[PDB]
């Protein structure tokens, strides 16, 4: 019940100062990366973008394992999908990355090759810490760096682009009802992120606004700012990721749900908050009542194989082409059998 979902969150705040400190060293590393590729002249405008509840850069992702974006300010920037995609665009121009244009068209894998040569020249010059490099199988975490041979992060190099949001989103972020229809136009006037992920493709990136509608979560301004108003809309969230980390680590031999991650729970959990629009549906002391939606809701997207992005609707997560029919069906029966009797997984 629900006392053991608040037993479930005390013993993770237990791990908040270990985090801390790791997110910590990942701060250090990653600053003096910063400092780097500010010489180089096609990185001269980098920054950290702003996504983590860590100093404002390190993103927790799973226990230790972090993220971090470095945005790039882009100007004149147009876009040209390929191919009804809806997710994935070439980058041209109507400058400083003109080493990596190719005809008009600006060339990700180039500029990424870039990335990774100056990352791994300067984890190497400067060791007062035993930092190595990994290359994950995906382009989409550009670089993976190993601290202390426990954390590892995941460095993103992003393209920021101030221009209006491409029209594939002009249906997302479908928060007019919880947040307000004066918050989404808001939102929709910040820039936007373009991150190489695969031809020279680059995939839309909205980090900077899953932090802020986390954040400031609320129908009310003022919600989880006093004594009265005090949701449990971050806690459904984190139960949400731990119950997907405590089934993954069940199949570390066969990797049997390699293919989900915190993403898709994040996403499921921010069209439930769409759903459930008010702060009163979301009260504290309904922990397990909510928790309940939104396992509930994962399950129906599970079985009728469909997540919708939560910015570009017409892209599905859980399409076939993604994510096997078999894993969809397993991890249902995994989670539908731990709703049915109380969560099991989460005994002591
Ligand atoms: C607030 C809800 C969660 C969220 C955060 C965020 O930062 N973003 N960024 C996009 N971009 C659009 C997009 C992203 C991905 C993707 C695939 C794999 N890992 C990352 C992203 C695949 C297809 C598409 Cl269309 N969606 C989101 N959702
Ligand atoms: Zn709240």
């Amino acid at each position: 019940g629900a006392s053991k979902l608040r037993a479930v969150l005390e013993k993770l705040k237990l791990s908040r100062d270990d985090i801390s400190t790791a997110a910590g060293m990942v701060k250090g590393v990653v600053d003096h990366l910063l400092l780097r590729l500010k010489c180089d002249s096609a990185f001269r405008g980098v920054g950290l973008l702003n996504t983590g509840s860590y100093y404002e850069h390190v993103k927790i992702s799973a226990p230790n394992e972090f993220d971090v974006m470095f945005k790039l300010e882009v100007p004149r920037i147009q876009l040209e999908e390929y191919s009804n995609t809806r997710a994935y665009y070439f980058v041209k121009f109507k400058n400083p990355l003109s080493q990596f244009l190719e005809g008009e068209i600006l060339s990700a894998s180039k500029m990424l090759s870039k990335f990774r040569k100056i990352i791994k020249e300067e984890i190497n010059d400067i060791k007062d810490t035993d930092v190595i490099m990994k290359r994950k199988r995906g382009g989409s975490p550009a670089v993976t760096l190993l601290i202390s041979e426990k954390i590892s992060v995941d460095i993103t190099l992003a393209l920021e682009s101030k221009s209006s949001w491409p029209a594939s989103t002009q249906e997302g972020l479908r928060i007019q009802n919880w947040l307000s229809a004066k918050v989404r136009k808001q939102l929709r006037l910040k820039p936007f992120y373009l991150v190489p992920k695969h031809e020279e493709t680059w995939r839309l990136s909205f980090s900077h606004i899953e932090k802020e509608i986390l954040n400031n979560h609320g129908k009310s301004k003022t919600c989880c700012e006093n004594k009265e108003e005090k949701c449990c809309r971050k806690d459904c969230l984190k139960l949400m990721k731990y119950l997907l980390e405590q089934l993954k680590e069940r199949f570390k031999d066969k990797k049997h749900l390699d293919k989900f991650s915190s993403y898709h729970v994040k996403t499921a959990f921010f069209h439930v908050c769409t759903q459930n629009p008010q702060d009163s549906q979301w009260d504290r002391k309904d922990l397990g009542l909510c928790f309940d939606n939104c396992v509930t809701y994962f399950l129906q997207c599970l079985r009728t194989e469909k997540l919708e992005n939560y910015f570009i609707p017409e892209f599905n997560l859980f399409s076939s082409n993604l994510i096997d029919k078999r894993s969809k069906e397993f991890l249902t029966k995994q989670i539908e059998y731990e709703r049915n009797n109380e969560f099991p997984v989460f005994d002591e």
